[PDB]
């Protein structure tokens, strides 16, 4: 492996039909017979794992014990006919066979997968290397064949990607990828939170940003990734141990825990139905429930009790699952400002950035950088700007101990704390206790689900308060909450339109108020008279509630005008409501509802066109990869993968620096500069190759 | 088939038989995808539509109940919302289908203490139900012919 | 899936479609990994015939 | 039509120079060419 890793160093930096990729196919092909013999080690044993959990060879295995005796196993293999007699004999001789014969073909098989497992995805990833820089030489495509094997179980864990590097070439990585990073990435929450990225970049995100939106985007990613391991399922001490496991499952079950609250809602309200009013007992009023079984009344104060638990544990849930991703972001963000804005230290916010002035507190924490890794920004932020800003007014700002800073590195100490609870009580950080808060109470879900408890809590004063809790179907379906999102994209136009229409009806009250009062009456008997229009107040009243109301309008609810001489008047009246009450302003909330279908419709369908026509990472168009045959789908998978960037990212941060390439250490340098040149934008390895490829 | 076999019983089974000309012809076919391209939008927000009735039924009972008679003769009181299920029944029945909303169905609240909650409560089923929900049926089967 | 799983034993199996050799091909491909005797069980093949 | 025609401003304004009349696709050959050409090369605030 060590070996591999050399001769990839020598290809470092390595051109299509390179000196150098020819002279390493050359030895291989005067090693020819080594190097298949290598690869027939390796495929040979893979072959056997995958043999052995065939059901196929179970069937020729008969000892309860789970041994096989090898004239067994050798019927075996030749019925499978994958091996030849002598690789057969040779597997025998590698396999450890008692005196009676019998082989544990578990251990024999797993034996060897970990110790060839690196040097085989070395020798996989050298051969990849070869064969795309020298895309058209005979003597590679035999190695090739043989490995297959190796490629094909190797393939998940080969991570390609593309980049420019300081050769101010396109240059093609390869790197290893995990199998917990894989299924971590394919988790179903992930691909939702891709798909919401992908929808906000296309939709308000421009070209420039886009790529550090996207690193913004992997670094969440993977804080969610290990809050999910973290919350996995596998006399203090056996406290706190229940308690987190108990707060790991309602991390775990919150959506479940969302949708039983919904179902104890609906049932709830389905008993709240068989509700009655009546003034005698089962001058005040009684209500209670009309239902022979006499079940449903227990039933209904059960319910809402395990509502209310319910909601008291979403709530639960939402803080150890969902806050943790909050305050990782709003202290990430504060510490990129401090470190290359320098907010605090030179501009000061708006002051009418209340999240700014809130975040002043937390500076001088100790507790600042919690949950973000960074936990080295203030000596960052210092070295940055202390030469011009002074030293200790930084300090003084980030809550610093420049002499312990120096002492720190000088020597190791230990001074730990025997365990107690005054210990912990003087630990809590209470400004950063109240800054987190803050952020929480300011969070909209959270808000809700607090809204939620309270409504709950308000339900078991007023059993009737539980209706409220019907509305979070909205929330629960995504259906609902597209509907919704129509009304709301245009709410704001909504608003005015109505308050267009109170005007109008306001300057119609004034018309008939100065002139059309006698119209107004609304009393059958003459002597009680009911007249709407004698005080203003109550004709626009009148007005705003009956003729909008009406589908004629005031005219509609009013006195006739025939044999009147404003008759005419009247009619012009009666008609220009209509068509501008109505009508008009109507249609107008109808063509707003319907448009924001069509904007929210046409936004989607521009997302997927983007996406199918153009690359996330390149920017160029599935025209020119698809000059070769399906070229925009393999340039998507295989080339430029965005998965493939985030899982190299985090390839990059598990490895040690010593260990580093020139390649993966220049892409670190310019991740912690924050520098995304590296990124391909407009070239391709395709492109760049593009008359030596062909 | 078993519906004819069923109008052999009685002969009005036979009228559904009609209802093939939507198969029989491209035009209603593609009139009618225009309906079924959006129908659990459709179905959700009837869904939607009964919720927030619910919601306005529970204000009337707990507060609206004098304002609900519909009888003429004040010796026998017809009285919807008495009981929940009436009084859903009633808004979900006659509100709906009324253009100004239960208001037009329920009795004028002038010289009422609640005279002001009243109108707000009619005016908003007015909006939110005769006109928005309503514009949300329209709006999705024009979407669907776009 | 539940529902085609009883014709593949039935003789008839493909009796609109063309190709009568399925079976056989079907057999050839994955009988040294799967067993050719479970294969024939499943497909209601006769090896001897 | 109003809100075609907005989106029709700003896709012609993201898509080509006002001044050159040349789509962004020729420039962001060039990584961030056309912010690059919009800012700097032709600048109709620069021009006035
Ligand atoms: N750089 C890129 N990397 C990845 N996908 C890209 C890129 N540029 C464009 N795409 C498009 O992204 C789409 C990714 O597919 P997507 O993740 O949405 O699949 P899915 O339907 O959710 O299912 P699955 O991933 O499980 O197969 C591909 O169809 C490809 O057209
Ligand atoms: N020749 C051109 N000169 C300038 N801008 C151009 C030109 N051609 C196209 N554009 C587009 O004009 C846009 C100019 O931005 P604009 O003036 O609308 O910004 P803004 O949102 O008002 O804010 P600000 O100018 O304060 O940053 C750029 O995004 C660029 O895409
Ligand atoms: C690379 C970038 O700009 C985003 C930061 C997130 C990536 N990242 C690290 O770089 C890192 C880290 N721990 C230590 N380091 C140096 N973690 C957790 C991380 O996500
Ligand atoms: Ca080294």
């Amino acid at each position: 492996k060590d070996m591999v890793v050399m001769l990839l160093s020598l290809l470092e930096g390595n051109v299509v039909n390179g000196m150098i990729a020819r002279q390493m196919v050359d030895m291989l092909v005067e090693s020819s017979s080594n190097v298949e013999m290598i690869l027939k080690f390796f495929d040979m044993f893979l072959k056997l794992k995958d043999i052995v959990g065939s059901e196929a060879f179970q069937d020729y295995v008969t000892d309860p014990r789970g041994l096989i005796s090898k004239k067994d196993f050798q019927k075996a293999m030749d019925s499978q006919k994958q091996f030849t007699g002598p690789e057969i004999q040779f597997l025998l001789s590698c396999s450890e066979a008692d005196e009676n014969e019998m082989i544990n073909f578990e251990e024999f098989a797993n034996r060897f997968q970990e110790p060839a497992r690196d040097i085989g995805f070395n020798v996989a990833v050298l051969l990849t290397n070869l064969s795309e820089h020298v895309p058209h030489d005979p003597r590679l495509r035999n190695f090739l064949e043989l490995a297959e094997s190796i490629l094909e179980y190797f393939r998940p864990y080969l991570g390609r990607i593309e980049i420019m590097g300081a050769s101010r070439r396109i240059e093609r990585i390869y790197f290893e990828i995990s199998e917990t990073n894989r299924a971590q990435w394919e988790m179903p929450q992930v691909k939702e939170s891709k798909r919401q990225f992908i929808f906000d970049v296309v939709n308000e995100g421009g070209e420039a940003e886009k790529m550090e939106l996207f690193v913004s985007f992997c670094e969440d990613t993977i804080f969610e990734m290990q809050i999910a391991a973290q919350i996995s399922e596998p006399f203090w001490g056996e406290l706190e141990v229940q308690r987190v496991k108990f707060l790991n499952y309602l991390s775990r079950n919150f959506y479940t825990l969302r949708f039983l609250a919904l179902f104890l809602a609906f049932a709830i309200n389905f008993i709240l139905l068989f509700y009655k009013v009546s003034d005698s007992p089962p001058n005040m009023v009684y209500y209670f429930l009309e239902e022979s079984t006499g079940y449903m009344e227990p039933a209904l104060w059960c319910l809402s009790l395990l509502h209310t638990l319910v909601a008291f544990l979403c709530i639960i849930g939402y803080n150890c699952l969902k806050v943790p991703l909050v305050i990782f972001k709003r202290e990430k963000e504060l510490a990129r400002k401090l470190e290359f804005d320098g907010l605090y230290i030179t501009e000061q916010p708006g002051d009418d950035d209340v999240k700014g002035q809130w975040d002043r507190l937390v500076l001088n924490t100790p507790s600042f950088p919690s949950n973000y890794w960074d936990k080295f920004v203030k000596r960052k932020v210092l070295d940055k700007h202390g030469d011009i800003f002074g030293r200790e007014r930084i300090a003084e700002l980030l809550g610093m101990d420049l002499a312990s800073l120096e002492i720190t590195a000088h020597n190791e100490r230990k001074p730990d704390p025997p365990p107690g609870l005054l210990t912990w009580l003087m630990s809590i950080d209470v400004k950063y206790q109240i800054w987190k808060f803050g952020v929480i109470f300011t969070d909209n879900s959270f808000l809700y689900l607090g809204w939620y408890m309270v409504m709950s809590l308000l339900g078991h004063y007023n059993n009737f308060f539980f209706a409220a809790h019907l509305l979070d179907i909205a929330m629960g379906v995504k259906t609902l909450r597209t509907i919704l999102s129509s009304v709301t994209h245009n709410g704001k136009q909504l608003v005015m339109t109505v308050g267009l229409l109170a005007v109008v009806v306001y300057l119609y009250t004034v018309v008939a108020f100065n002139f059309f009062r006698k119209f107004y009456n609304k009393s059958e008997d003459e002597d009680e008279p009911d007249m709407k229009c004698d005080d203003m107040m109550t004709c626009y009243l009148f007005h705003m509630y009956v003729g909008v109301r009406a589908g004629g309008g005031i005219g509609d609810e009013i006195e006739d005008p025939a044999g009147d001489e404003y008759e005419l008047y009247r009619v012009v009246f009666d008609i220009t409501f209509f068509f501008f009450v109505i009508v008009i302003l109507l249609a107008i909330i109808q063509g707003l509802i319907i448009d924001a279908f069509g904007e929210l419709r046409d936004q989607q369908e521009q997302v997927k066109e983007d996406m199918e026509t153009k690359c996330f990472i390149c920017g160029i168009g599935s025209d020119y990869f698809d000059t070769t045959p399906h070229g925009f789908e393999t340039h998507t998978l295989e080339e430029h993968n965005l998965a493939n960037y985030m899982f190299f990212l985090m390839y990059l941060i598990n490895k040690d620096e010593t260990e580093h390439t020139g390649q993966e250490s220049y892409v670190w340098k310019m991740y912690q500069e924050r520098c995304w040149d590296f990124f391909p934008a407009g070239d391709c390895f395709r492109k760049q190759y593009e008359d030596q490829l062909s």
